[PDB]
């Protein structure tokens, strides 16, 4: 419905009671975090993501709510994303943000997601693997030692150095698998995470809240679809404090 906010009180308890367990969070006066939303609908050659549009507005509308002033990018090749992905990592106000969220939402391989032009002729293809060497410490000094949370809207397969740290990945579904929508068009992940998000943010920790989205998947199957979390190696707990 609406997003919960924390009381100013619970915010600074929690920051001082527990510093050194929890991300650091910058008050919302000179405050500039940043989102991006990716999304690919339409297609030279695989089928329309009808619905796809509900996804972008809920989840754009999601992360306004938390305080993040949101990029969208669509109808992009692999080489796009890439493009986009760089220029979002190099932003001034990731400096003085404390965090992000990378919301990608596309037809997916095992292994990376399809850009606009992808076919098994002509491949289109951008790896996970990529993602993390774009927003790593080295590349993106903007968001080192801040959580970088990717968010992933996609089939799985269903298409018929130094220091990584600070990331998580929340897959719509399990490998092999795909991701299932409701008879409106919206994604069911993208729907419950939202609503997951709006009731306890104000309270919970974002490991929580992923906990959340997926036992909603064991108490109301959507045929084998399990939401995933993936690659993680955040340090501490990521509190959100709405309103703060």
């Amino acid at each position: 419905n609406t997003l919960k906010l924390c009381s100013p009180e619970e915010f600074t308890r929690l920051c001082r009671e527990k510093t050194q367990e929890i991300y650091p969070i910058k008050e919302a006066n000179g405050r500039t975090r940043k989102a991006l939303i990716i999304c690919n609908t339409e297609f030279k050659h695989l089928s329309l993501r009808y619905g796809a549009n509900f996804d972008i507005i809920g989840m754009k509308g999601l992360l306004e709510d938390l305080g993040y002033d949101v990029v969208v990018k669509e109808e992009l090749t692999a080489e796009g994303m890439e493009s986009e992905m760089k220029d979002f990592a190099a932003l001034s106000e990731h400096q003085t943000s404390d965090s992000t969220f990378l919301v990608l939402m596309s037809h997916g391989t095992l292994h990376g997601i399809c850009g606009t032009m992808h076919s098994e002729k002509t491949p289109d293809v951008l790896q996970y693997d990529t993602i993390y060497q774009i927003f790593n410490n080295c590349h993106c000094p903007g968001l080192r030692d801040k959580p970088k949370v990717i968010i992933v809207q996609a089939a799985r397969g269903g298409n018929s150095s130094h220091v990584e740290k600070d990331f998580i990945a929340f897959y719509s579904t399990t490998p092999h698998h795909l991701s299932y929508r409701d008879k409106t068009g919206g994604s069911y992940f993208i729907t419950r995470l939202i609503s997951c998000f709006r009731k306890h943010a104000c309270s919970c920790h974002l490991f929580d809240i992923f906990l959340k989205v997926q036992q909603s998947f064991e108490k109301a199957s959507i045929h084998s679809q399990m939401p995933t979390i993936d690659r993680a190696t955040l340090t501490r707990y990521f509190y959100l404090f709405p309103g703060n």
